[PDB]
């Protein structure tokens, strides 16, 4: 018969009218005979039912043959099989409702699983297909978790609760915190003052973060290296440590890993983890540095390109004037015996140019 479905704390309106279509006598009564509310002229009435006070009908819509059912914050175990009797006929209505729900809330980071569980009459069986804000028809059971979460996967989901030739829909929502950047990769050359750069979403929310940045310098696995930080609201402020460089932090939420002078040593990768809570994760974002270092010996020069090259890459060394004084496919190059002119150093790959740093020959 009359099955609707309902969602929790919504409300739902079940129907009833018949021909004769004025103002007459009707009573909703659950399969257990008992009255949800009922009628004696204007004046509406209603039951002892568990239903009381939360079921309504409407007076105006009663005059043209309605004798409908308004029931307010639906309470999962409303799920029945209420009856309208009208003037010599029984209308059946089963009224199923249902409570998409995730558990793990609260300030979702990247991975960090998505679960969704849900609230069903104890009879009945529902399916759920979650459509994403973006593709991926990702559907299951009475209860569907989506995996690790990836960044597109953020925003309004839209999971169905099939249920019958019925079903009913949902209105998730799930964003996914993740630094704005993968990778971050900088070319500088021995002196070149380096920046980083990290950026998030704004946010607000009580004691709420600190991580710390670790840097893997090349061949010198003397680890442990780093530098400390905690964060409140636009406010940053190292913990403590650093030390080895004088690499300095702002005040400033958008954060700046700044490195003085790019020396040589301060190359090669790092993870700059994040952590903040309520219900806490921990953010991460890759951080990589090169540097380049033109310098003639004597009467003769070389350069040399550290940290995170690719084995893909090219270095060069040429007096700008004229063409390749020495091409090649590594990280330190020599040209003995150069000729006077402004002398330029490739690091590149493929054919866009990467680092490029001059220096003098003189006699």
């Amino acid at each position: 018969k009359k099955v609707v479905l309902g969602k929790k704390g919504d409300t739902v309106e079940l129907t009833c009218t018949a021909s004769q279509k004025k103002s007459i006598q009707f009573h909703w009564k659950n399969s257990n005979q008992i009255k949800i509310l009922g009628n004696q002229g204007s004046f509406l009435t209603k039951g002892p039912s568990k239903l009381n006070d939360r079921a309504d009908s409407r007076r105006s819509l009663w005059d043209q043959g309605n004798f409908p059912l308004i029931i307010k914050n639906l309470k999962i175990e409303d799920s029945d099989t209420y009856i309208c009797e009208v003037e010599d006929q029984k209308e059946e209505v089963q009224l199923l409702v249902f409570g998409l729900t995730a558990n793990s809330d609260t300030h979702l980071l990247q991975g960090q699983s998505l679960t969704l569980t849900l609230e069903s009459p104890p009879g009945s069986s529902p399916s759920v297909q979650c459509r994403s804000p973006r593709g991926k028809n990702i559907q299951g059971g009475k209860t569907l978790s989506v995996s690790q979460l990836e960044l597109q996967d953020s925003g309004t989901w839209t999971c169905t609760v099939l249920q019958n030739q019925k079903k009913v829909e949902f209105k998730i929502d799930i964003v996914v915190l993740a630094f704005q950047k993968a990778s971050s990769i900088v070319y500088k050359k021995e002196g070149e003052q380096v920046e980083f750069s990290f950026p998030l979403a704004f946010t607000v929310e009580k004691l709420t973060g600190s991580g710390e940045l670790w840097w893997q310098a090349e061949r010198a696995s003397s680890s442990k290296s780093w530098i400390t930080f905690d964060l409140k609201n636009k406010e940053v402020s190292v913990k403590r440590v650093t030390q080895d460089p004088k690499l300095q932090m702002g005040k400033k939420l958008p954060l700046h890993l700044t490195l003085p002078q790019a020396l040589p040593q301060y190359a090669g990768s790092g993870n700059l983890t994040l952590a903040l809570e309520a219900k806490t994760g921990k953010l991460h974002q890759e951080v990589n540095l090169v540097v380049m270092r033109a310098t003639q010996l004597q009467k003769n020069l070389t350069c040399e390109v550290w940290g995170p090259t690719s084995p893909k890459l090219m270095l060069s060394l040429k007096l700008e004037n004229k063409e390749a004084k020495v091409s090649k496919r590594e990280k330190a190059v020599w040209v003995l015996n150069p000729e006077a002119g402004m002398w330029q150093c490739l690091l590149s790959d493929s054919g866009q140019v990467l680092l490029e740093s001059n220096i003098k020959v003189l006699p």
